[PDB]
């Protein structure tokens, strides 16, 4: 998963037919609740897994402060998964010991089991919880950017950007519980290998080609180098800085000539292109600021909302505001917060 994608967590909970929320959702990644403690198993775990797209598994923590019982936890959890995935989830939201060494020493034994057992550990839990009961400090330590973070707000179904829980380290956010778990993704998964580069980038005097191996170079098309998209034009030169309509599509290549994903900054005003670098349009929103963005024929315009307590306010070209905000009812549009 990347950036912004998102994915729903269920357990016997949300019972044998999960087809429904995915479809309210729009999506079919899942992280499925396997087991607890170290002698119950979610019985709707094969139904689940089987309508859907799991990115992961999670358990529910009853070890407590014990390290001894969280590794036997750890283990059954482990025997149980029923097909490889990235990840890997510890659920630590109760039953904490009054030790809140000994809870993350626990904590630190079950993830680091994880990882030897070859997944990615993640610690999954809520502000004040974490914070009365481990040291996350110590967790972020030893695995990095490995939080599951819930922070629900007003818990009305929607992410709501005021209420983004503050944590260093946060990988995904679960933003809401109404009416099932829904969580959105903070960062791109980890990708740990040597990019390939299949032949040597050279630069003259108009700019950046690439030598293939075979003597070769790329020129009018698309070509991935080193993991990244490029564009090269006509005469076998990468686009740098440039928009660039490819079926009936935008991207945007950056100074460095990769294709933008996500939020990129185009000279002054920002635009947002989806995993694949298309550009979106129409109201999206970044954290806390709205923006309205079309490219009717080629016309390519980011409308500025800035937030200011309950209201947004259009920034004109002048980076000037109204006095008055333009809206306080927010658009139903796509939500970013990366």
């Amino acid at each position: 998963v990347k950036k912004n994608d998102l994915f729903v967590d269920v357990s016997s909970h949300n019972g044998y037919d999960i087809t429904g929320i995915l479809e309210q959702m729009g999506t079919t990644n899942t992280i499925i609740k396997i087991s607890e403690s170290t002698t119950y198993l979610n019985p709707c775990l094969s139904a689940q897994v089987e309508q859907s797209n799991p990115i992961g598994f999670y358990h529910f923590a009853r070890f407590g402060g014990d390290v001894a019982e969280a590794e036997r936890e750890a283990q059954f959890f482990l025997d149980n998964v029923p097909m490889q995935v990235k990840y890997l989830v510890l659920d630590y939201e109760d039953d904490p010991s009054g030790d809140a060494q000994a809870n993350t020493n626990a904590c630190l034994r079950f993830m680091q089991m994880i990882a030897d057992a070859g997944y990615k550990p993640i610690y999954y839990s809520y502000k004040p919880f974490t914070h009365d009961n481990v040291d996350y400090q110590q967790i972020l330590a030893q695995f990095p950017n490995s939080l599951w973070i819930a922070g629900y707000g007003l818990n009305d179904g929607t992410a709501n950007f005021e209420y983004f829980p503050s944590m260093d380290g946060i990988r995904w956010w679960q933003y809401s519980s109404n009416p099932f778990d829904k969580n959105i993704v903070l960062l791109d998964d980890e990708e740990d290998d040597k990019p390939k580069t299949a032949g040597t980038w050279k630069q003259d005097s108009k700019g950046w080609w690439f030598r293939r191996n075979n003597g070769s170079f790329p020129y009018n098309k698309w070509e991935k180098i080193g993991g990244v998209w490029y564009y090269f034009d006509s005469k076998g030169y990468c686009l740098t800085s440039e928009w660039l309509k490819d079926n009936e599509k935008w991207y945007y290549l950056k100074d460095n000539g990769a294709m933008a994903t996500g939020w990129v900054l185009v000279g002054s005003e920002w635009y947002y292109m989806d995993d694949s670098g298309a550009m979106v349009t129409g109201w999206v929103k970044y954290k806390n600021n709205w923006y309205y963005m079309t490219n009717e024929r080629g016309n390519m315009v980011s409308n500025e909302f800035i937030k200011s307590g309950k209201g947004w306010y259009f920034m004109n070209t002048n980076g000037e505001l109204a006095d008055n905000p333009s809206f306080t009812k927010e658009p139903d549009g796509l939500i970013t917060v990366a």
